[PDB]
Parts: C-alpha cells; sequence; structure tokens
C-alpha cells in the first residue's frame, strides 16, 4: 500500500482562503522532509462556491512542485471536457520538465451540468467530448505532437513545447465519474481515482465492473494502481471527530449530490472514511480499500480544527509505514 | 529605473528543452537571494515552435514563485484573446495567495494568425474580443465576481476563488502590440509592455500614441511605468556577441515578422538593444528607454554562450544598481 495526501481546500463559515491555502501549503511542505514516507500529494479542482476554493489543480501543483524536492505532486481531478487538451499537453510536459519528472496527470471528465453549461459543451455528447479530448491530450504528452479532425477539435499537426521527457511513463489517473469513463478506463489499462463523496458500494461497483470490461478486452490490469481518497478525523471524543466531518462535507453533498437522501449519504461518509478515536479500528476503511483495488491511499486530515493533533497524527501514521 | 528579467526561453538547434528550462531556473534561484537589486522576472509565452518553448507563463511562473521567495514574478504576455477570461482570473487570484501578492499579471493580445485560427477565434473582432475578455478577468481579479452578457461570452454571476487579497493592486501590464491596444490602455492608464522584437521607432511610436490619447481623454498618467524588455549581450570579442545575438533571434524574426527585411530588421535591433563590448556605452539603448517612457528594464542574457559570464555580467549591472 502507498500513501499519499490530498486535498479539498473547502472554506468553511468563518474561515479565510488565506489559512485553507496556507494550511495546504504547510502540510506539504513538512510532509516532503526525508524522514516521511508519504510518496505523492494532490490537488483537487472546483469551481464557483467555498466547498474547494483550488479551480486550477495544475497551477496550485506548479507552486508546490516549485517549494519542494522530494514529494511527486499533481492534479487529483482536472477537468478536460471543459477546457482545451492542447493546453493541458503544454502545461503537463512544463511540469514535467520543470520537476525534473515530478508531476502526476489526475484527470476527470465534467460532473457538473452548470458547468457544461458555463463552458458552452454539449451535454448529450459528454462522453464522446471526453474521449476525443484524451486523445490529443494524451497524443502530445507521449509523442509531442497534437492532431484533430473530428466533431469536437479540426486542427492541423503542431508540435508541443517544451519536449516531454517521461512521455508514456508520466503517471495518469482517471476520477471514477461513470460507468462510461470507467469501461473505457479500463480498456486503455488506465488506473482509477475514486470519488471521495461516493459511497462504498459505488466505488465497489465501479471496480468490478472495471475487472469485467478489461477481461472481455484482454487487457493486463495486474499492476493498475488505483487510488482511493481517505478523509481522516482522530480525535478522542468519538463526538467531536464525527461533527467537524459533518460541518466539513454538509456543503458539498448539497451542492454535488442534490437528489439524495442528505442526511443518510452523510452518515454512510462518516461509516465508509476514518471518523473517530485513535483507538477504533476503521474496518469498513479497510474492507473498502481492499474491495476497490486500491495499491494508493490518499489521506486528508482537514476537518481537524486542531492543527498540533494533525501533525501528531501525520507522525504517528508515518512511524507505522516504517514497520 | 527599476530593473528585472525576462525569459523567452528560445531552443536553438542542438539545445534540449532541458538545458533551457534550467537556464531559468538557475538564474532565477540566484538573483532571488537577497544580496540582489533585481525586483521582477518574467516568463514569455510561444506556441508551436522552438522560438519560445514555455506555453503556460502563469505555469511556469507558479513554479518559479514557490522556488523563491523574495523576486516578484509574473507573466510578461499572457494571451487573452485564445483563452478563457474566468479561467486566467482564478489563476491569479490563486497565484495572488499562494505567493503573498508576488505575482505580476502580464497581458497581450493575439499577434499571430494562426492562433486566432486554431482556437477558432474570429479575426475581425479580436480587438473587441480582447476587450471584452480583459472586462470580465479585471472584473474578477478587483471584485471575485465575474458576470458577461454580449456577443463574446454570457454566462451568469459566478464568484471567483480563491479570494483575491491584492485586488485593484495587482500589478498588471498590457504588451504594445497595435495602435488599437495602445490607445485601448492609454484611456484606462494601464502601464505597456513593448514587444523586444520591435524596432525602436515602432516603439517611440507606441509611446507617442499612448501620451496622445491620454491626454485627450484626462487620464492622469505621471505614474505609469512602463516597461522595456532588453537584450544583453557582452562579449569582449565584439564580432562574437553580434553573431550569437544574431542566432538567438533570426528564427523568431522570420517566424513573426515574415513581410519584412529580414537582414534591416535583425540589424536594427543589434543597434537597438546591448550588443558589443563591456566598454561601449550603448547610448542607442538609453535613448530608446527615455524615448518609450519606460521605468522598468528587463533584461535577458539568453543568446551569451558562456554562462559564467552571464553570471559575472549580472554581478556588475548588480553592483551598479545600489550606486
Amino acid at each position: 500500500m502507498n500513501f499519499g495526501l490530498f486535498f479539498l481546500n473547502f472554506q468553511l463559515k468563518g474561515m479565510t482562503s488565506e489559512a485553507v491555502l496556507d494550511n495546504m501549503i504547510d502540510t506539504i511542505a513538512l510532509v516532503d522532509k526525508d524522514e516521511y514516507h508519504f510518496k505523492t500529494a494532490f490537488v483537487n479542482e472546483h469551481h464557483f462556491s467555498k466547498n474547494g476554493i483550488v479551480g486550477a489543480p495544475m497551477t496550485a501543483a506548479s507552486f508546490l512542485l516549485g517549494l519542494t524536492e522530494r514529494l511527486h505532486i499533481g492534479s487529483l481531478n482536472q477537468v478536460i471536457t471543459t477546457h482545451h487538451p492542447v493546453r493541458i499537453a503544454e502545461e503537463a510536459s512544463l511540469l514535467d520538465q520543470m520537476s525534473d519528472g515530478r508531476f502526476i496527470l489526475g484527470l476527470s471528465d465534467c460532473v457538473s451540468d452548470f458547468e457544461m453549461d458555463f463552458f458552452k459543451r454539449q451535454r448529450d455528447s459528454q462522453q464522446q467530448q471526453f474521449e476525443a479530448c484524451y486523445e490529443i491530450l494524451n497524443d502530445g504528452i507521449t509523442t509531442n505532437y497534437c492532431y484533430a479532425n473530428n466533431d469536437f477539435y479540426n486542427f492541423p499537426k503542431i508540435s508541443i513545447n517544451p519536449h516531454c521527457i517521461s512521455k508514456e511513463n508520466l503517471k495518469q489517473y482517471i476520477l471514477a465519474t461513470s460507468m462510461g469513463v470507467v469501461e473505457w478506463a479500463a480498456k486503455k489499462g488506465l488506473p482509477l481515482t475514486y470519488r471521495w463523496s461516493d459511497t462504498l458500494a459505488e466505488k465497489e461497483n465501479y471496480y468490478q465492473r472495471y475487472l469485467t470490461v478489461a477481461a472481455e478486452n484482454n487487457v493486463d490490469i495486474t499492476h493498475v494502481d488505483h487510488q482511493f481518497p481517505l478523509l481522516v478525523n482522530i480525535n478522542p471524543d468519538r463526538d467531536i471527530a464525527k461533527q467537524e466531518m459533518r460541518d466539513y462535507i454538509r456543503g458539498y453533498i448539497a451542492e454535488a449530490y442534490p437528489n439524495t437522501d442528505q442526511e443518510e449519504k452523510i452518515e454512510e461518509l462518516i461509516k465508509q472514511h476514518a471518523v473517530g478515536t485513535e483507538d477504533e479500528y476503521y474496518e469498513s476503511s479497510k474492507y473498502a480499500l481492499e474491495k476497490t483495488g486500491s495499491k494508493n491511499v490518499l489521506l486528508s486530515f482537514e476537518s481537524m480544527k486542531n492543527k498540533a493533533a494533525v501533525i501528531d497524527l501525520i507522525n504517528m501514521v508515518n512511524e507505522k509505514i516504517k514497520k
């Protein structure tokens, strides 16, 4: 099991944008020192509300890459369906070059009908646009050349500067947002990142469909390293840890999952992730990792309001990784 | 006179993309140390050839900002006419927060008909699209809200995250690319960045048009700090320095100024900039600064083939800055 971090950067009531971003920056600076065994760190993308104040994860990763020396840093869910593939390919190659191969390209389809309207993207052809955008973006990263002649993009062959050194070995991840995307990803043998806010059953169902589609297409997925973003809030008072987590995720659940039972969605997430005391077992989270084929686990302690307890927790996790 | 740096990142024959980008990174790391009196550093944008291998100057500035603590760093010519204004506003506010107010937003209109076709932008409305795009990004940077209802952008009112602290005090510069842009910039009292590859007469004509339009509109321009990017190549052999500069700019001149006399254009640039020995006077470059109202000068030593001679020159300039 590989360990890493991920940051949602939620700006709750009374918090300032500066405090939220300072927390990410200081946590990554601390974990980047050699005594730690976390290997990766990811930045989440969100627009148009305080439930995630980072709208450009590759730009944020760039700053963090300039600030660090050991960690590999990247985007968790760079939405390509509302962006331009040539521009993303140019940024990925630049970060690969400037950071000496430490940038990770986590990708995502669009999951907000509002954003599809905002950026003038057709809803009914969304899946086809996601795949056309990926082919252009993947061409540029692995061959340093882009070309398009289809119903979404049409332009002559051009070179992508700077030239990418990693090429096919630049790590890419796909956010599991629908069966169409998961099946598309299985045929390409690309690793999945699961939506943190989804239910455990949803993630397990995605993984089982991923296994089925890969087997039908004779795709070798023995070394595909799926990723599980895990929210963590450990407090000696079980009620303190459970309430801080409810105050952290409630706004986003109402925003991103409006047609669901709000209260059940929240409670299911408290069970799935790690919210409790230091002496609990969290077998629901261990079950979650195993049954989704996740070989990387990404931690976020951002709901905990005591920063000294967070540093204490990071060191405890780090020591067990050494063992 | 304020001093700074700018980087064109030309990848000449035989050079690798890594060597070019390592030069910028190491030069900025050295100059950021406290003993230096350079204040700014800028990254140039270019696409689809090796005459400038950085396609995302704000992403490159982000990395450099993470690497440094003192210098203010930004884009030299972020083209807004082919980009989305809401995305730029989100990135600028993000960089303002993460770098503690050290990001500078140098902007530019599009100067390549190929790029206008590539990104599906109408040529006849280029000037009007440039102005509609600026209003959206400038609204978001100074008020954290964007709204549009015109023939280029139409979307409901949304907030820009993260919260921008600098707002109106976030320095903006406008690349002097045409009379239409210079006049538009004069009415807003915004400072100019001159195209390095233009003739001296062209820059003086831009400045004189800027003074005229500002006077006609009762705009206070007494403290507007225009910027002059100056290429530098100092070598004990005057003929070596002139050849290294000829080999540096020839490709770009052929690319960006195809319908002009190539040889006259190059020689005019050799006269305008600082290409010679250390004991020469360079009164043509001093005249250039004075007659363009430039209060900031940006230096680039990238044509010199001896990197140790470049550092020696940087120290010589630095000592003269502190008198």
